[PDB]
């Protein structure tokens, strides 16, 4: 069947991307869905006694000193969702346009929100169902624009994407689904719009990217050792100790793991050698590798840290209410005011991983640089090439086009640094979050193609280091070329590849080598 | 003067209190000891003849020329020649020094192989009133610095006071009454090899944020008692429902601060009941604009990646950044890896720089209204005093915060850019030190746009309440009458400069407490 | 000294020759003649009472504040006083000096009401040895700087000396024998309210580029003659090809550069006739890489650049940039615009800067090529002499001028962070003074990492042809020879940081002709 998601206070990272994802089902916990009835309640009572709340008795931003009468609520948040849908751009992916959805539903199951019961239902069938609303990607500064996006999308007056990215008008996706049009009351178009779901949901998926992303870090350099006997003493535990940083540790161990049963790697420590007299002058290798190869652990190690830290901000962020205003559940207040829908935490946050996304793509277009190279290759065809060279590039065309796409990355840096005071100075700091976000999803996607040029270079320059039997390669190096070469033929003529490398990007971000 | 015991660990605070000589530095005893057993191990492994980088090798990609032990000196003592190409102004005394210390904590771990003169040397720079004079370029990340560093140990090379006055080597000996640095072994290649010097910036980031952190708290605090700020925006049960660490403590300090003020709106708004006869446009809006509703959101995302700044740089200071390096443990003579290799300082300044940024933001929009006379609620334009037109107040003052915060903008990450070099060895570089310098360039720039902040502020807080400050809070009133020992009101224009400069050197040391 | 006569047109050359001290500097009849017109209009502007900015307005949004003539003087002394919240480091003595040429430049033009004593004091200064002492930041482009600068002229600020060392405001006066700026109607916001700043640090950026495109073009061709460089694609049928003013004029410089050379190859390939029997392998391919074959077009595309960059300037040095301003032909009393909007010197520096960190990519390229023993054909790795591993020699100053060029990709342009400021008065700026102090950065670096590729070219040179530079070409020989006379060759390992920065001084002020 399908496994099942059941919110009650906390999820994490791997549940909510399974759901966006579809690839579970999500479901209310008891506890959870009586905490919203309560909170719905709240919003009632709020409401019949005319307090005074953003939202439900004032206008919007810096009109919020115009008090609104109750018997126009009803038109005041109708006209909320329209002055908002202002947004442009590509549409968000289906996963991420679900994973915004999720993010919004568990803010709302935290029971602080107002939401009702039809509400909060529509959001769980979509995340059932096999779509995803169809929202402009820009507009916000950080999510108002694409959740009054998604919220026409939910009332059928907006599209919908199935699994493949194909739009559907608003009367199909909710006939297809089995949806049925949201029905908005009270403060339902306010708590399903004040908050910073969108950004998450986008961060989410980079997160999970990230971790598959990272695993072929880890396994191609692997892969580059036992294809230029690479020397395992650098990756040794010792070192790690020494120098103590969790993500090190964990990239020196994961790659102590993919070469062993290596007959490919050395694994002599140099130093246990004894010189003497007639071992003075020049040897024709140095005693250790370059960079590319002896400081991976420290660089991918970072990286990992990096994207841990990420996780652990993501963790809270996709756990908070981030709404405004709030209606406490002790009762203490009718509401409070704040600033919680302000998304600085994710902004910063997916502009360090963006920058250590930029870090690694560079590592990892330095091996194929390294690979390719004939005079750094220690023996390999250059650009590994089959056939007669000259007639024959190989590679070269590739090897280019990887160095294009990092280049292309570095020209983008952080988002967050941009703030302008807007919404007629009321705003006058924003987050930019949402383009933070954003920004950081390109660099991973460029990221995925660079790591696909690397892994059919590697699967190329394997068999031609060890012949088609691929003999001394590790069980988990030969797992991985054998598996490549179940879609990816050997290029044993020049060819394009263009396709080639834009198929196997796809299939890393989703799948790690196991 | 206080004394710090290096054993194992020193956490930030003890680093910068040896880096700013408010504290001396001492080895303990179990230190020393696993350091002498270290060099007792060097010595084994150079009389056995072991194939080891630098001791019987050439460095990078001349590694493949071994070298004979009789040639061992030269060798050293050329390592140290061809490294020092570094240009630009030196490191200022507290950073040169903090990279001495990150350089000696990283050598007290006892695998470095390093000789007790050699060791001595550097808690003797540590406990004088000196620090070597360093370029501050060259490194891809900190081989040039650290070469500079021995250079002047051994009175080869320029020393600063704490003045930043220079003095020659022999001077520089002889005034703070050091002992030339006399290299053994590989002790060159050991207080070389390492990432100190980005540590040591980062560890002087570190604490100047920890200061200018608590200024934007106070400042912010003290902008919403000059702008009658509501503090139900900085609730507890707010923080809860979205528990980021540095949120909660944000809010938690900026509710501190004005405990006590009667410039403060606590009226919670959902509390009121609006009648029929209410319904119309009233003068102002139930809520704040962004830069005070929102500051425990900005400020804590600040406050959080500054957290993991700190915990990755705690993490490097205390670590071996070494190549080769010796186990203590003896499983084998030695290993070969990389150490060296900055990565976790690079990412985590890029980071902080970031956040930086934003929160000087924050500060420079502070300002502008503040300064606004449509937007300070009563307040003169740009807090002048006189007749107006003919004084300007801080006019001058308030364009120039924004030409500071656009300075900062305009540089960005330095991690993104690595290139291959020394011959394609180094195919993959950090450039953590020119990151943390970075993030350095734009701290300062803070400081300078708080500066601007706090001086806007007390003219402010007396324009609002008078020169007794009647109603605000007993920290506002403390900063107010702290600055006021130093900075005069603004009774008529004047020229703003130096005393900018003067306060922003103070914020960056000093917290308002 | 040579004199440079101001009429109403001066060039980059001449203008540098005055700021740079080389030249003095002299108003021409007809220039004395339509500012003395100039300044009796504004005196009947005045005496008219008519209603024009900082005569009988305040400042900036407060100028809806009128005043009365009795407070005039005033309002300007306040004006210089308020605006004077500059912070940083100074300008350097020739940058402070063009600055002041400049605003005199823009007086010049007679449009200005500036009087007679004012003018003289802005002469005087130029044709002394001193300079202001002006703060480099606060402006978002130059009321700042330019605030500072009357300060200095007053003798309330501090002046500078040709080596940077400060003399205070009395000091100044005195050893410049110069007189107290006298303030007359609206020579404060005359003095005060142009594109100065950036117009005199962008003029000294053409100048200094100038001089460091030449060593580019010179240190190319001697590369070529270091590694066997093949003269056919710097052919001047090439050029003609692909027309762009700048690869013309590259190309031919560097032919003009290898004359006479026997150590590059010449010999267009295309001529040879193959046979079966040459059907194979060859050693070398029959192109040489990027950083030689493409040089015309890099170098081009760069010089290009700066021929716009000095295009846009020498607009902007001779025009009037002032608010408001007093129309020479007596249209109307005055004219309220923008003039001192910056927009154009804060694109062309951007877009300089750009060039400029393109060119040093090639020229760190081109030493990574020299230093590498894979890729520099024969000569030995890092250029070394003695024996190999015990001496690296230049290995760490490679390194270094990688470091350097991570460090300038950093930086991007300033412009395009525009900040609303001044109570939304001035909702765009264009941070033009930014820019250029960003492009002068970048300039620094490159002289920086071509002086290592001199040092590095010198080496090779000698190893490649001998002590005595067999088969170099005329202009090639001159040049190492000229670089021996303070550079030593590197024998053994020794540090070159001071070299380094010793020659990059001299690369930015003179060409190797
Ligand atoms: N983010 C809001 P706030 O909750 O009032 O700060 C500002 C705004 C502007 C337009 C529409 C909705 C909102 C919510
Ligand atoms: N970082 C080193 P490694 O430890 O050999 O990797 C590279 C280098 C180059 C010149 C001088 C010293 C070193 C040490
Ligand atoms: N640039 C000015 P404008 O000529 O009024 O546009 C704005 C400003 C602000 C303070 C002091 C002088 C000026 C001149």
């Amino acid at each position: 069947p399908k496994p099942a998601v059941e919110l009650d206070r906390h999820i994490d990272l791997d549940q909510a991307h399974a759901v966006a994802s579809g690839g579970a089902r999500i479901v209310l916990a008891p506890p959870a869905r009586d905490r919203c009835r309560a909170s719905e309640a709240r919003l009632g009572a709020v409401i019949r006694e005319a307090r005074h709340v953003y939202g439900l008795t004032t206008g919007f931003g810096p009109l919020a000193n115009r008090l609104i009468s109750g018997e126009n609520v009803r038109t005041l948040q109708a006209n909320l969702v329209h002055f908002l849908a202002s947004g442009v751009g590509p549409v968000l992916d289906w996963t991420t346009a679900r994973a915004m959805v999720l993010a919004r539903l568990v803010s709302i199951a935290q029971g602080a929100s107002g939401a009702s019961e039809g509400t909060i239902a529509r959001l769980i069938d979509l995340l059932n169902s096999e779509l995803a609303p169809a929202v402009p990607s820009r507009g916000t500064v950080g999510d108002l624009t694409p959740l009054a996006h998604m919220v026409l999308c939910l009332q059928g007056r907006g599209d919908f994407l199935d699994r493949d990215g194909t739009r559907l008008d608003g009367a199909e996706g909710l006939r297809r689904g089995r949806l049925q049009p949201l029905d908005l009351s009270h403060r339902d178009a306010l708590a399903l719009v004040n908050g910073t779901s969108a950004m998450t949901g986008i961060a989410l998926v980079n997160a999970h990217a990230c971790r598959h992303l990272g695993n072929w870090a880890v396994a191609l350099t692997a892969l580059l050792a036992e294809c230029l006997r690479g020397r395992t003493e650098a990756w040794a535990a010792a070192l790690s100790d020494l120098r103590p940083h969790p993500g090190q540790k964990d990239a020196a161990a994961r790659l102590r793991a993919r070469v062993d049963g290596s007959a490919r790697v050395v694994r002599h420590v140099i130093a246990e050698r004894r010189l003497d007299a007639g071992d003075i002058g020049t040897e024709p290798e140095a005693g250790q590798d370059a960079y590319s190869l002896r400081c991976a652990p420290q660089v991918l190690g970072a990286g990992f840290d990096t994207l841990a830290w990420h996780d652990r901000v993501l963790t809270i962020e996709l756990n908070a209410v981030t709404d405004n205003p709030v209606f406490p559940p002790d009762g203490s207040v009718p509401a409070l005011h704040g600033g919680n829908f302000m998304g600085q935490h994710v902004a910063l946050t997916s502009d360090a991983l963006a920058t250590a996304v930029t870090v690694l793509a560079g590592l990892a277009e330095r091996q194929i640089a390294r690979l390719t190279d004939e005079r750094l290759n220690r023996g390999l065809p250059p650009f590994l090439h089959r056939g007669p060279a000259g007639l024959n590039s190989g590679f070269m065309g590739a090897q280019v086009t990887a160095t294009a796409l990092l280049a292309e990355m570095r020209a983008t840096g952080p988002a967050s640094i941009h703030s302008i005071s807007t919404n007629a100075a009321n705003q006058d700091v924003v987050s930019l979050g949402t383009i933070a976000a954003r920004l950081c999803r390109e660099k991973i996607d460029r990221w995925a193609e660079i790591l696909a040029i690397l892994a059919l270079c590697l699967a190329q320059a394997a068999e031609l280091r060890c012949g088609s039997g691929l003999d001394g390669v590790s069980p988990a190096g030969k797992k991985l070329v054998q598996a490549l070469r179940e879609q990816f033929p050997p290029l044993e003529t020049d060819r394009p590849l263009g396709q080639e490398i834009a198929a196997l990007a796809t299939h890393l971000l989703q799948q790690s080598p196991v």
